[PDB]
């Protein structure tokens, strides 16, 4: 666990959730910038992207909304699914990955293990080290 550099670094989180597993998900993190893609009208400081995923394995409406108009600041992109959908599973992230040329941090089950927080967040510390000064 790398909290102290979670709870510390300037990092921002911006997700999207529409039953609350994606918020659950962020919630498990220390990270202090949290905010929804809905709260805000503008983004001037690198972030993180935590989304979920819609029918057929499609990006939600809001995030695509979102997306095209701050994706110059998208670090990398993570993403909540349901391996029932199989081969759609958090297809989202794929999706935006390709779409913006940015790194896929994670994709994990509904709200997330403890496991995908871990992994989540040592991603998110490797691509802050690497493109922050870039970004
Ligand atoms: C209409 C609908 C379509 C969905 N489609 C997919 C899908 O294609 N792939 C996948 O992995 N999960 C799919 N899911 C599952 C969600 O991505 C998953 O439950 C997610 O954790 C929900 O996050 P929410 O609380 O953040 O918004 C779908 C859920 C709903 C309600």
């Amino acid at each position: 666990e790398n909290l102290y550099f979670q709870s510390n670094a300037m990092v921002q989180i911006i997700f999207d959730s529409k039953t609350g597993n994606v918020q659950r998900f962020v919630n498990k993190t220390g990270f202090q910038q949290i905010r929804k893609v809905d709260e805000m009208d503008h983004v001037d400081t690198p972030f993180v992207l935590v989304t979920y995923t819609t029918n057929f394995g499609q990006v939600p409406a809001s995030t695509q909304s979102f997306l095209e108009k701050y994706a110059h600041l998208l670090l990398g992109v993570a993403a909540s699914g349901n391996k029932v959908w199989g081969d759609n599973f958090a297809k989202s992230a794929d999706t935006i990955s390709r779409q913006y040329q940015v790194p896929i941090l994670h994709k994990f089950e509904l709200s997330g293990t403890s496991k995908d927080v871990e992994l989540f967040t040592q991603e998110v510390e490797r691509v802050v080290t690497k493109s922050s000064a870039k970004m």
